[PDB]
């Protein structure tokens, strides 16, 4: 019938972008669409959001697919470029780039481009992933200022490591470091993504980079959902039953006989598995909606199939609609039940699901 | 380009099919290529194995992509068809199909096809996922036998739920049930996949369906690898470093500051994350190969990046080769370290990874 299908709500997506402008009314928006737009579709998510001030990607590849698809809006390379030979491209495509290491800076200093490139110097303010450390930042920053190939002024970007943990002073320390370096400097400032936007109004500055929350999903693991912030869930992972079978008490289900029935019942088989992106870690009891009502997963999640307990006289039939997460079942709820981060749930899906866009 | 790349060894793949024929010398092969050939590529895995007796898929869509790509060899629909209206296509495409429920049988009984379809009746011998239960099997089987649309004789297929657990008598019980039903019946018999092939020579029968082991990966969670059975690993998940940075003692790394360094060291940043398919569940300490030597992951695995500890004077530079798993690092080893099944590791990868084929 219909199998593994990801349904993307274009109206929810536009709503969230506008909703986020209301939360950060003095900041421009970098719609973060990396990793196939967190599973919602790189190009379609961008086509949906022409109001974005820019689009953010992880890799140069992603930026080029945007251009290839007709996106004209500025694209920000959050990780910068990996090869000095890519600068002519980046210049001609009008891609904005982060600059975090000596290789990139030296590259910019000796390249010969027909046009200078807007840059966002990435400062390491405490996460210690990418970026120039405080003691090397000033000298590094000054070189970018002297580059004929760098469009002036140079902008400043950083990222939070624990913005979702308001109780520890990590975020305030990163802000302290961020603010100290930006003092007296021109050029746009940006450090906040979903968590910074929602919980830290002092971190909005000139540009904010909504990612997870843009898709109506919460960046926090406190069982809050996108709706807690007025953002609507964009994605629905759906499928269908391919079988409804009789089952006896005492009989196990699935690999390892992991689950045993204590009653005669009817089981439903869903055309969904980890070969589609659904977490194999999902325990028996995890909720799924069959014909709009919640039923539990029973036994191990397999590569292409998932079994659920329908009840002894259920009436559900093969071909009926199944919702892995969507309307009536937030992905955050799944995240909680399976202990899998919502970020990974919506993002680590395979090419086997169909993509569908509505309204 | 040289970022998230899955390298597929075509020579290892051919070697494993031949190696398996040596283990099951009197059985035909159904090369199971469902779920994008377990992450190795549906069409390319099929193109490199023209010696297979048939190809097995989960869904009808997968079978059609094989035909669309030029594969002419028989394709077995392990889950059968989900819509009675698909029978005319299945007949014309010469797809073999499993039949596990009333819907499919009744569909075959009343459809009008220009040619009959070869069928594999699915018998539920104990896994209780798909298949006709023992008490309903005889009547169900007889109807398929009387179908003008079913090519005679009808074949019989089943699947093991615990073939990897030789201790418990689950597999022997499924065999007992399987053998009892097949007595006196013509038509091919098939119940064994990777585990059955390797550990149960009494389950080989007429056709065996190698899946996991075909890709040189072990179906067991006992630390064994594909090489334990003479099968060579087909896949290599590779990438590159995009940064090598200084780091100080007492400083945390990544989201949640979950790893703290007890020494001044140098960290490497890999262009790999769960947005590519790499498990977010990977703990600090999980091994990765940088320039051929093993280094530990430190801090949470992010969507697009992974940090590793290189050492205080490590000579590694951005752009250097990184191996997530492949030569010198079996996926089974990463399975063990992360507690993620090897099946899911190789299969639940996203479309962001580039596919490369070698000899
Ligand atoms: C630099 C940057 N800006 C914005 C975002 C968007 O964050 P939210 O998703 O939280 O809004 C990310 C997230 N990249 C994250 C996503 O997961 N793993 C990462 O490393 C980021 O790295
Ligand atoms: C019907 C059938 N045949 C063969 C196999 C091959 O198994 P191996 O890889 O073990 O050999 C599977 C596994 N499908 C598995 C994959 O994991 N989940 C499943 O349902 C299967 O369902």
């Amino acid at each position: 019938m219909q199998a593994a299908t990801v349904v993307i709500n274009r109206r929810a997506l536009r709503h969230n972008l506008q909703r986020l402008r209301e939360l950060a009314p003095a900041s421009k928006m970098v719609a973060v669409v990396k990793a196939n737009a967190y599973g919602h579709g790189l190009l379609e998510t961008a086509r949906t959001l022409p109001d974005a001030d820019a689009f953010g990607v992880a890799r140069l590849e992603e930026a080029l697919r945007l251009r290839a698809g007709g996106i004209t809006k500025p694209v920000l390379l959050l990780e910068g470029f990996f090869d000095a030979r890519d600068l002519p491209t980046i210049s001609a495509q009008h891609f904005h780039t982060a600059v975090h290491n000596e290789e990139q800076l030296a590259a910019l200093e000796e390249a010969s481009l027909d046009e200078p490139v807007t840059v966002w110097m990435k400062l390491d303010t405490g996460m210690h992933r990418l970026g120039v450390r405080p003691e090397q930042a000033e000298a590094f920053y000054h070189r970018l200022t002297q580059c004929k190939n760098v469009r002036q002024p140079v902008n400043i970007v950083s990222h939070f490591a624990r913005a979702d943990e308001p109780k520890c002073g990590a975020t305030e320390k990163q802000l302290a470091i961020f603010n100290t370096f930006c003092e007296g400097k021109p050029g746009q400032r940006s450090i906040a993504a979903s968590g910074g936007i929602l919980l830290w109004p002092q971190s909005h500055f000139d540009w904010v980079r909504p990612g997870i929350i843009l898709y109506g999903v919460s960046p926090l693991e406190d069982r809050s959902t996108g709706a807690d912030f007025g953002c609507q869930p964009v994605m629905s992972l759906t499928s269908s039953l391919i079988a409804v079978r009789e089952h006896k008490a005492g009989e196990p289900v699935g690999y390892g006989g992991t689950w045993v029935s204590e009653r005669d019942t009817r089981l439903g088989v869903v055309a969904m598995g980890y070969g589609d992106g659904y977490p194999r870690a999902a325990p028996s009891g995890t909720p799924v909606l069959v014909n709009g009502r919640e039923v539990p997963i029973v036994g191990r999640v397999a590569m292409d199939m998932i079994c659920v307990d329908l009840g002894p006289q259920a009436q559900d039939k093969a071909g009926d609609p199944v919702i892995l997460w969507g309307e009536g079942l937030p992905v955050e709820r799944i995240a909680e039940m399976t202990k899998v981060s919502a970020y990974e749930l919506i993002t680590r899906l395979t090419s086997r699901v169909a993509m569908k866009y509505v309204d």
